[PDB]
């Protein structure tokens, strides 16, 4: 019931008690572990509200106070009357920060308390959503000195008037199937791109076309908007040693901004809550560039490097991977766009974990996601046992809206 | 129930039914996943169902399920248990059981090979000296002058828990480690405690960086005894790099034979506490873990120095650069000396083909992602992108506590 986690490099053991608060289910049972699986009414609402307000009033050292009791009373009144309730600004901010704090797959959580929260609950139309999003993009980008931010649109009501950003990230590149059989651009976004074209977007048909936003307000049919090009900061990728690297014509965007998740706070559901931070280099250099189903550039790079690609055991893939990732970091650093390398980020996370164990009694962490996709065991997180469990407030995956939307 | 796993690179989806046969626990619950936790005397009463479950699996595999031979064997085992409180496996059952414990080993990326395993039956062994002779023979057979062959040697099963056979070494071949008065370590820091035990027992330590440890062997619950493996049976590879001529001057070498000796083999409820088993290395085990863990030989700094990489900031990825070079060197050296080794690309590609085959013929393949994904270059191997289900099947290999923590010293 009280659980130990050990670091096998340092022998440090920490004791987790925070897990006993976990509410949601993991996918695992006593018979089967699903650790590597990617996707494993009134009566319901008051308990969820109470749990949340209890933790909130606890956090501000006012647990059991009249203000605590009065707010439970007020929210109770309101749920009974209106079947939902509204968060105070202070609660919305607390909840958003804690959703990030509780994100077990996020290595960047040392930063969790420094989150700029933009309250967009007064938003009513898609044009308004576009405005809020441009402002978030500009604020978070901050000319390359990136700042964490979330923009929170109105909460789900009866579920037929959902706000959604159809895009998976605020900034992403289009994907196009070719008569050729190949894929131009990002193969991850082929389907979403078709949706955009079918809804009107005139596609430039290039390798790095920033997609338009497809915004849904109040359960209405989603509409298209182009982010002002001048607010989308991009970085050309070059290498400090290989002058030929620039000729690959690679670039990436500076701002990672997840826009397809659902924020749950005290039982309320915010289906449009785009949030952004800054990149860890491997996300671009290892995954975006080298996944076989992504830009898949390993073969081209290795060739320009004159490596022996005859046998897997020459480690030509590994050599070219390291170089691509040196180039990503160097390109961002040279242009003064915030980025973190996987060594620095993971070292940060271990310090954050220790703070959380010391101050909170634990930290939910998914080792499968936290360990970087290259050089795993030379980062400290590889050797750190982690317990994964689900705490609320939380970010949750939700189905793509085009499967849900009645047009 | 059917469970699906998806490959996120290929979109190939597999359906697992094998998990229905899982009995042992995982450590996980609906409320907590313990997937990254390293570590998450039987009654007659508990033993017969375990024996029956095993014999049913065995007789099905030979297409004799429910035959007179199957029924007579159940009968024979049942009477043996009620009368002696235990039972003996037939040689065929022992072979089948040892192979299946490997097939079932969810942390093992090398399982495409599971059906090719030489089983050495050492259940007539009675003394530590006897155990030494069996282990030498295993080493020589498995080594095969560099053309490595998988093998397991199986010593007598547990009886009352007071007469256990144990190999105290964690691997048959491993290098000594010595803590110095100034707090530095000579040799392998992983083996300091065991080295101190060997010394205490009377081993004369060479006190160098790659001293092969003696065997410490316990027969029949007696105090363990020291033996030196004949040096001519211990095949080693000096490590050099194909392009960097200074790499040899780091003085590195490693042994060719990875042989785990501290695990417990469970077959049909019987417990084989000494069951050393060996295969061949995947290069990253040596190049990444043994050489580059901070807690092991920790050579990253020296290598990067000699490569003249920019070491003033981690973001030059100097560690990653040195890491790849070291792993090239390991593969190169083993290949050059004709000692079997596999790279992490080949091994993971073979594991995926193995796993798909297992899904088709067997209904599943329990696999532990945390262990199967190599410790470098994870996502450029296909296993990174493969969803896996981890569950426990028997026969199995299990962790057991180090014997110095439990042994009753006779004196
Ligand atoms: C400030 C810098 C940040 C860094 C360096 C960072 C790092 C990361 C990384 C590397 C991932 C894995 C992404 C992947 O492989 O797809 C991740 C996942 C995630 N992070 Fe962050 N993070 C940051 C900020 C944030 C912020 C501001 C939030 C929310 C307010 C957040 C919530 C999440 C969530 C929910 C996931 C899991 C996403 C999913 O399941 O797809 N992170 N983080
Ligand atoms: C034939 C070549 C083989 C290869 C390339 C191979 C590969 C591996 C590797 C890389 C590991 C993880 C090692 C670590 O990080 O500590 C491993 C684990 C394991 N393999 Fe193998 N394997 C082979 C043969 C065998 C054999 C012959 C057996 C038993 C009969 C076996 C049973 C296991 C077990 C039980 C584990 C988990 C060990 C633990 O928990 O410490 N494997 N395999
Ligand atoms: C906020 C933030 C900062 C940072 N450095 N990196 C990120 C990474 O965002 C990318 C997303 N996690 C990607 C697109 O999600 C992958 C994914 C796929 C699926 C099927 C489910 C799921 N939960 N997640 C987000
Ligand atoms: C037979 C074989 C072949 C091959 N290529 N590799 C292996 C694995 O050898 C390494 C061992 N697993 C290492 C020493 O065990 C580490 C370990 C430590 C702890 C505390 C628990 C545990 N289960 N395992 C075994
Ligand atoms: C099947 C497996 O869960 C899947 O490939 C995961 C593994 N770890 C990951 N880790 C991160 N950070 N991001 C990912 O997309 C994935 N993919
Ligand atoms: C804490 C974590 O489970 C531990 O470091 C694991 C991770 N994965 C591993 N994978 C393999 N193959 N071998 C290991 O020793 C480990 N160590
Ligand atoms: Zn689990």
């Amino acid at each position: 019931r009280f659980l130990k986690v050990k670091n096998w490099e340092t022998d440090v053991v920490l004791t987790d008690t925070l897990h006993l608060k976990s509410t949601l289910e993991t996918g695992c049972t006593e018979h089967i572990c699903m650790g590597s699986i990617m996707l494993p009414t009134k009566d319901q609402l008051f308990p969820l509200a109470k749990e949340f307000l209890d933790q909130y009033y606890s956090s501000i050292k006012r647990f059991g106070s009249k203000a605590h009791m009065d707010r439970l009373e007020e929210v109770n009144k309101e749920i009974e009357s209106t079947s939902t309730y509204q968060l105070k600004d202070t609660e919305l901010i607390y909840g958003a920060k804690h959703a990030w704090r509780n994100a077990s797959r996020c290595v960047g959580r040392i930063q969790w308390s420094k989150l700029q929260v933009f309250d967009a609950r007064d938003c009513t139309t898609a044009h308004g959503m576009f405005n809020y999003i441009c402002n978030h993009v500009k604020y978070a980008t901050n000319k390359g000195n990136l700042r964490s931010a979330i923009t929170i649109f109105p909460q789900r009501t009866d579920g037929k008037h959902d706000f959604r950003v159809w895009n998976s990230q605020l900034i992403r590149y289009a994907g196009y199937k070719q008569p050729d059989g190949s894929t131009l651009g990002d193969p991850a976004n082929v389907q979403f791109t078709e949706i955009c074209i079918q809804q009107g977007w005139k596609a430039p048909r290039g390798r790095f076309d920033v997609l338009p936003l497809l915004l849904q307000a109040n359960g209405n049919d989603p509409e298209l908007f182009q982010i002002p090009p001048e607010l989308v900061l991009e970085v050309p990728i070059r290498h400090p040693k290989f002058d030929w690297f620039k000729d690959l014509g690679l670039k990436w965007y500076g701002l990672p901004a997840v826009s397809n998740m659902l924020l749950e706070i005290g039982g309320l559901e915010f289906s449009a809550c785009p949030f952004s931070g800054w990149y860890m280099g491997t996300e671009i250099g290892v995954r975006d560039y080298c996944d076989n189903s992504r830009y898949n550039i390993l073969e081209e790079v290795a060739k320009k490097m004159d490596l022996d690609m005859r046998k897997t055991s020459s480690l030509w893939k590994d050599q070219a991977l390291v170089e691509i990732n040196i180039a990503v970091l160097y390109s961002f650093q040279s242009d003064k766009v915030t980025i973190v390398d996987h060594h620095s980020a993971t070292e940060s996370f271990i310090k954050h974990m220790e703070n959380e164990y010391r101050c909170r009694g634990g930290c939910p962490a998914d080792w499968v996601w936290i360990v970087p996709p290259m050089s795993g065991s030379i980062t400290p997180v590889f050797h750190q046992e982690m317990l994964n469990y689900r705490l609320t407030p939380s970010f949750e995956y939700q189905p793509d809206p085009w499967n849900t939307h009645v047009w």
